């Protein structure tokens, strides 16, 4: 039995990045106009945050200790006992008004991390401004390829040799080869396009059979899709329309976290979704997630 229930009313206005801590069994996200790395105590149910100085777009572990953000165009290291905030690098330091959004480590640490133009409203920019990168463990970074529009969800296949991407605006979820010992990629294709009702394709996580679940942006829900066929397996639903991203979580990676956003939203929409903004759980999957990587810099 599928169960998707609000077990975090904070309100967020666009939350994010949701990154599961087994160590100390805390969801960490971001409120990426708020300018919050938030970490949640599920045992404790007691949220801490971290404000930056400017839009913060994810956050993902840091192996040898504390944490790692994306802060406007800079990928930034935080130690959480001092809340101290420093940059590690800098990116796209010719584009006027861009931003990272989504990131993830790989299975070898690296962080990988993309950049859009900045909105003034949703998927409402300057178009293709910006670029996929990723920070190596050295700290050098390696760009990908340019002429993104918004640089969103991310996974890496369960053989660590295909890389899945979403630029959100071209409506498809993408493929690469990619090589675990050097970062490299090649070869992009399209593995699935979203239909017209699942619309904008946002965050993404791979689950335990190497299926990819995709938050859909304005479509309330999450779908289950096999990369290999292109073909949808599943669709569950949330009483929240802009659903952004997911990630698993909790015992076994049994568990789904689903951030959510009330940016946008009218005011009739915002009383249409009561939960706007807050964080879900979709428990009785039937599929477990895998741990993240933490990154190795
Ligand atoms: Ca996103």
């Amino acid at each position: 039995s599928i169960k998707v229930e609000c077990v975090l009313r904070e309100n967020y206005r666009c939350g994010e990045s949701p990154v599961w801590e087994e160590a100390s069994q805390s969801l960490l996200f971001v409120d990426i106009p708020s300018k919050i790395i938030c970490r949640w105590d599920t045992v404790s149910n007691q949220v801490q945050r971290v404000a930056v100085d400017a839009p913060v777009s994810s956050v993902a572990l840091r192996q040898l200790g504390g944490y790692v953000a994306t802060i406007g165009t800079k990928f930034c290291a935080l130690n959480w006992e001092n809340q101290s905030v420093f940059v590690l690098a800098m990116v796209d330091e010719d584009k006027k008004n861009n931003r990272f959004n989504d990131g993830k480590v790989d299975p070898a640490g690296r962080y990988f991390a993309g950049t859009m133009a900045e909105e003034t409203a949703p998927a409402v920019l300057e178009r293709h401004q910006g670029s996929l990168y990723s920070l190596f463990p050295d700290h050098s970074v390696k760009k990908y390829f340019d002429q993104v529009d918004i640089s969103n969800g991310l996974d890496w296949s369960l053989d660590h040799k295909i890389f899945y991407y979403i630029d959100s605006l071209s409506y498809t979820v993408d493929a690469f080869d990619y090589d675990l010992q050097t970062g490299q990629i090649s070869n992009r294709r399209i593995v699935y396009k979203m239909e017209k009702d699942e619309q904008i394709p946002d965050g993404m996580c791979i689950d335990a059979e190497g299926k990819l679940w995709v938050a859909c942006y304005n479509g309330g829900r999450v779908i289950r899709l096999d990369p290999e066929t292109g073909k949808r397996l599943q669709t569950v639903k949330l009483p929240v329309d802009k659903t952004t991203s997911c990630c698993f979580g909790g015992k076994d990676y049994s568990e789904m976290y689903v951030t959510c956003a009330r940016d946008g939203l009218n005011a009739e929409g915002l009383l249409r979704q009561p939960d706007a903004g807050n964080i879900f759980k979709i428990t009785g999957l039937g599929v477990k997630g895998i741990a993240p990587y933490s990154y190795a810099g």
